[PDB]
């Protein structure tokens, strides 16, 4: 059944992009399935499980705007509210009339996709907006990265400490960091680059913030089960992730959350791929709000992808039909050939 169409799509992805190690999590039902190929480690031949630790890039994201819906049901935030607001330093223009909003769905003006402490602090005010407020979308890491950082200060606690001693005990992620313990360092998996080369990603400002999650495919499927399902979650926890998966704009058939995106479902792979490619991350898109912010309605699809050095994450949902895929690879592979897989395994299901 399932068993035989993950097989068939992965061995032969795994083979095709010559990747070490790949754990798969399917959920149906409120019922997790693991499927998991290769190595952790190309030297120790350590076995992938549903317990290795991947980078998981960009979906870490997801958890930071979890953690600033958080904020928000708890009375400390607005999504309307000015960015300098929460930053003395940022106080003087720019950032006054520069929403938390803006900065999370990457609004905010121009801001680049990566970082040319308080160093990044003065990035912000020696940097100069290409377009108005809410005008274009630019993914942009230092723009998610403040967002974060800033409903972390709202909340007057370090993001950090916010994530792992509230936000993901809350989720029932006990297996999800920003840096792994000691204890849990043997299961973080070696990540290669695209020559086969060993590299595990390097530290920078916010980078928790933005792509500084490890997580393992047990802990993701689960927290993409309680996404889907939140029914169980303190009542802070269900609103934040309404907050996230509310739409607030369009983008070329794409419906922006926090940190999530949002399609129709079903869609053509064709129309997937081109969702999540290349240019769509790096070219900036003006954006049609939506005047009134949208509910989450079902048959949706709900995705995100996720890369460092040398990993290569990508998670697909639709929350109505309660189906999940995860995807966790130690290898940056193409988006298109994440998309496909996930795309196949979730019609067979």
């Amino acid at each position: 059944d399932i068993r035989q169409v993950v097989d068939s799509t992965v061995e032969p992805l795994m083979q095709q992009q010559d990747i070490a190690g790949l754990s798969v999590a399917v959920i149906q039902n409120g019922k997790a399935q693991y499927f998991n190929y290769g190595v952790a480690n190309k030297d120790s031949k350590q076995p992938i499980t549903e317990n290795t630790l991947f980078e998981i890039g960009s979906v870490s994201k997801t958890f930071t705007a979890t953690l600033a819906g958080y904020a928000l049901a708890n009375g400390k935030l607005k999504l309307s509210d000015p960015a300098s607001q929460y930053l003395p330093a940022l106080r003087g223009d720019k950032f006054d009339h520069i929403s938390l909003l803006n900065l999370g769905t990457y609004t905010a003006g121009g801001l680049p996709l990566q970082f040319p402490t308080g160093k990044m602090i003065s990035y912000y005010q020696h940097w100069k907006p290409a377009f108005a407020p809410g005008t274009q979308r630019l993914y942009s890491n230092p723009s998610i990265g403040l967002f974060g950082h800033l409903a972390a200060q709202s909340l007057g606690q370090p993001f950090e400490k916010l994530m792992e001693q509230t936000v993901l005990p809350k989720l029932g992620l006990k297996h999800t960091f920003i840096s792994v313990p000691e204890t849990q360092m043997s299961l973080y998996a070696q990540g290669y680059d695209k020559a086969g080369k060993p590299v595990r990603v390097s530290p920078g400002a916010l980078d928790a913030e933005a792509y500084g999650i490890k997580t393992s495919t047990s802990d993701l499927i689960h927290y993409v089960e309680v996404n889907m399902h939140p029914a169980k979650l303190e009542k802070p926890l269900q609103q934040a992730i309404a907050a996230t998966h509310t739409g607030y704009y369009t983008v070329d058939g794409m419906t922006q959350g926090l940190g999530w995106e949002m399609y129709p479902y079903p869609i053509k792979v064709d129309a997937l791929v081109e969702g999540n490619s290349t240019q769509m991350a790096m070219e900036p898109h003006k954006v049609n709000w939506l005047t009134p912010p949208q509910a989450a309605p079902l048959d949706t699809l709900v995705n995100k992808t996720g890369s460092t050095g040398g990993f290569g994450a990508y998670v697909a949902y639709v929350p109505s039909k309660g189906l999940g895929v995860v995807i966790l690879a130690n290898k940056n592979y193409p988006n298109a050939e994440r998309v496909k897989a996930a795309h196949a395994i979730l019609s067979a299901m």
